[PDB]
């Protein structure tokens, strides 16, 4: 039974290159700075990388969809 | 990579252990 709560700001997806990004489990949160990623039961703010998430749809069919930067690891990772 | 994410560090959790991850992107990214 959790106790203390507290209140954020969601998001259904994002958009990254055009394209929506689903996570497997879990959703976007916010707390009005940065976009995090967490579970339904507990607040745990993680990286938001490309494992979690896949590519499905687009981003002109989803009312109220909003924007955001997914942070790659491969990137820096070819360049180094 | 594909099975363990990156969360908290090495210094919360107790009874932790040490343990070299292999990496399948460093022989492709170097040949």
């Amino acid at each position: 039974v959790p106790a203390q709560e507290k209140n954020f700001t969601t998001a259904p997806a994002i958009c990254h290159d055009g394209k929506a990004h689903f996570p497997r489990e879990g959703v976007f949160v916010s707390n009005g700075t940065h976009w995090f990623v967490t579970q339904r039961n507990f607040y745990e703010p993680q990286i938001i990388t490309t494992d979690n998430t896949f590519v499905s749809g687009n981003c002109d069919v989803v009312i109220g969809i909003v924007n955001n930067t997914v942070y790659d690891p491969l990137q820096p990772e070819l360049d180094s």
